């Protein structure tokens, strides 16, 4: 729990950050005049104020006060390609040559859809959206319409987009689906909820690893329970792979040998352009065939926009192939293991959790299995870790998450590991 | 009618023989997407056209045929297919850097332009679509008021999770929505007496867009403004289409202020875009530094392509004066189309405002979803096919949305093809 001594250390770190970044401070005051709190994406705000970036290339960026950083945040997994990938750039140039806002289908949509279907083993048919939020809403829409049922089982700490935020329990802004929340990884508790609610369950919605909720892998016995009970009760199992799809050529489902009924996608698949998708079993997705009587409707001005169709096909087929996915996850597993070794050898009360190229620091010794474990870990030390990494020229999420891009190399990874050893040394007093 | 059914059979068959390369694309696209489709409004029988490329106001399909594009991406495509200023904005965004994972100055600059333009928007937040913008406005209203009921209108279209174009759709997000009749003062007053106490929001377009370019009458919008203030509901004007009609949208033209306003389409320069904005006191509930702040993340909300191209769109291309000029040009165009119908005693009209218009095969008043549905639907489909044969592309449902790239030759060609339709189909009219 919170102490005066940690608060004082945070106050000094905030004061140093403020004195070092006066141009960012002034941008925040101006931004407040047009956006609430100077903000249009809540996760970008942190106190005293966020850094404003001027420019970036490759894995690196520079803030408006002239400091340089390596970007380990990687746009919360969407920024797989760095800030200036030449193949992405060529795809943008091609989109512009085809033409913008053509108001009709192009072949580019079909080619992107075929790449997504080749790549993901339980997606027979796919439709594109403009966000992961839209992909998850459309999957819930599919489930409730098909089953005629209202109840949705999801999990505390689960994050499925702007209208489906359960990171801190029920949010008053959520779309008013009838959502029952379970505890992540809790076999017996979840089995009890499915016995009470199963018969009116339209859908079970779950990430195979909590992303925003702390990079907490799902355990097999938990995912097996969900898969078996969804089938038994006649609910659609929806795996939200908006973050986890990168973890192998075919995402977590290939790693697991477990198939969901629908799968949602987002982040890097559109080449860093706006993007989401929902897809799954043929018989479910065919309900969207507009030639069919009583077809479900799914419009959306930018669903098939040329920039996303072109960059996305390039991302999946020319850059982040299935082999590149295996190699990046192996690189990430080695990185994460090295960071935990540094913690263990120094007897530090911290660990990094995650899979492949995704991980999050948690200031705890306990196994990290559910949202409760994440919230019980020390939140002050997590904020102090954020400001420390900044001083060392390493940018990662305020909540302690990194997501390795393809542009991170040896020098970047070595600097992160060094910075961590330094944090442990310099903050030993607060780590008892 | 049997005679009209045969004319449609013949036109569908002729379209099919004209476009065998698009036919083969459709067979292949069915393999990976449901019905070969990722945006339902693009499908039409016997199959949709596939386009290969376009420049300015013109495109070419995969069979080689050229068209003037009068659809203009359902109002988003205001800049044509290759605007040099949009292109420069994309090049500047690439120079700044993609996926920078942080704020840049560009987002504040875009937001300043949006708040400057729209007279009831004190503060704004960006989304990735109009659908997201409307869902967040509903989230704001229900979360602030603590109430569940939303009044919307039959014919109304607010996005993929809020589609009332044919009444309640089974796929809509399960807000407790009550549907009135558009422009119906009596019936709508009644619904507000019954539901006012539990009403979080009144959600309404100042002109039905997808529902058929049907302008809202002043008495109807006055009713909604007065009742919303009386019962404590948030009035939400969905200006995703109508924002273009003046520099400050429909609200500037009307002198009526909604509590929240949703935006989309052309404002992000053609890039993915939506926004919700309004009264300062409502929007501050999203200040992330405030006590019990509402959360609104979204990976692409502040994306550099949208922020740069949208800033350019509002400040360099579609200025307040450009907006007045296009809407005037659009009013004169639509008047000419109606004069042609009138002079040829044709049983059709075009409804709309400024640069937006839709054909309806009826001479009755078009004031609600009922009136649009009652007009001849078979003649509407024949008209689409006929315009294609003349090298004019507009929506299957008979809507146009003039871009800045439409010029004298295109408008003249549209008008002559309308006159040709009336003469060639005289027997069915
Ligand atoms: C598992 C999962 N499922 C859905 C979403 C929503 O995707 P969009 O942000 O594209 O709407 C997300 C989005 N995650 C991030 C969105 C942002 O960076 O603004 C935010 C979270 C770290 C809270 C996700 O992680
Ligand atoms: C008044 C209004 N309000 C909200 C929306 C939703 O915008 P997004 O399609 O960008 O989500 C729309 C979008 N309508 C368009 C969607 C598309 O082109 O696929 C076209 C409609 C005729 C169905 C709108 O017209």
């Amino acid at each position: 729990s919170d102490t005066a001594e940690k608060a004082q250390a945070i106050a000094a770190a905030r004061n140093t950050f403020a004195r070092d970044n006066p141009v960012s401070a002034g941008h925040h005051e101006r931004a407040r005049r047009s956006m609430p709190g100077g903000n249009t994406r809540s996760i970008l705000f942190h106190r005293p104020f966020p850094l404003v970036i001027a420019q970036g290339t490759g894995s690196r960026f520079q803030d408006v006060d002239g400091h340089a950083y390596v970007n380990f945040l990687g746009e919360y997994t969407a920024g797989l390609f760095g800030h200036s990938h030449p193949v992405i750039r060529a795809a943008v140039e091609r989109a512009l040559a085809v033409g913008l806002n053509l108001s009709t289908q192009t072949e580019n949509e079909a080619l992107f859809a075929e790449a997504v279907c080749d790549r993901f083993p339980s997606i027979d048919l796919v439709r594109f959206t403009n966000s992961g939020t839209e992909a998850n809403l459309m999957a819930l829409a599919t489930a409730t319409a098909i089953t005629g049922r209202k109840t949705v089982l999801a999990f505390d700490g689960g994050y499925h987009g702007g209208l489906l935020n359960f990171a801190s329990g029920h949010a008053p802004t959520n779309a008013p689906y009838h959502v029952v929340l379970g505890v992540y990884n809790d076999v017996e508790g979840t089995a009890d909820l499915l016995k009470r609610h199963g018969h009116d369950c339209a859908a079970i919605l779950v990430e195979p690893m909590l992303g925003a909720g702390g990079c907490v892998p799902a355990e097999r016995a938990f995912l097996d329970l969900l898969r078996a009970e969804a089938s038994r009760c006649g609910a659609l199992l929806i795996f939200d792979e908006v973050m986890t799809s990168r973890l192998s050529g075919g995402g977590a489902q290939e790693m697991l040998g477990i198939s969901a009924d629908l799968t949602t996608l987002g982040k890097y698949i559109g080449g860093g352009m706006s993007f989401g998708a929902f897809g799954g079993r043929r018989d479910l997705m065919e309900r969207f065939d507009p030639a069919r009587d009583g077809a479900f409707a799914h419009a959306g001005t930018f669903n098939n926009n040329i920039l996303t169709m072109s960059a996305g096909h390039a991302a999946l087929t020319q850059i982040y192939t299935r082999q590149a996915a295996s190699d990046l996850s192996a690189s990430g597993d080695r990185f994460r293991a090295n960071l935990n070794r540094i913690a263990v050898e120094n007897q530090a009360p911290l660990q990094f959790t995650g899979l492949g190229s995704l991980g999050t620091i948690h200031f705890s010794r306990a196994p990290i299995r559910s949202a409760g474990d994440v919230r019980a870990a020390d939140q002050q030390l997590k904020e102090l870790f954020f400001f420390h990494m900044l001083r060392k020229g390493i940018y990662l999420a305020p909540r302690g998450m990194y997501a390795l891009s393809l542009e991170i190399a040896d020098a970047g990874r070595d600097a992160f590991a060094e910075a961590l050893a330094d944090f442990i040394g310099e903050q030993r007093a607060l780590l008892m």
